[PDB]
RNA sequence: GUAGU
């Protein structure tokens, strides 16, 4: 599992991709790659699911939408989360 | 308003 998700709102959060998201099944994480001086979302982030299944069917569906902006989400490229 | 560990 774990997907991109690009064409974001600059208003857009990682609770409100989360809001958007649990359409689909429940998600094991959730991230926006916001600037921290101007909270600029840079229009993208990140979401993973608890099952592939939910992946699946964000893949299915031909177009999705978030705070009125048409919004890519597609398969991550793989990374290492670090402890902390 | 589009690539993170």
């Amino acid at each position: 599992c774990k997907m991109f998700i690009g064409g974001l709102s600059w208003q857009t959060t990682q609770e409100g991709l989360r809001e958007y998201f649990g359409q689909f099944g429940e998600v094991k994480e959730c991230l926006v790659m916001r600037d921290p001086l101007t909270k600029r979302s840079r229009g993208f982030g990140f979401v993973t699911f608890m099952d592939q299944a939910g992946v699946d069917k964000v893949l299915a569906q031909s177009r999705h939408e978030l705070d009125s902006k048409t919004i890519d989400p597609k398969v991550a490229f793989p990374r290492r989360a670090q402890p902390k």
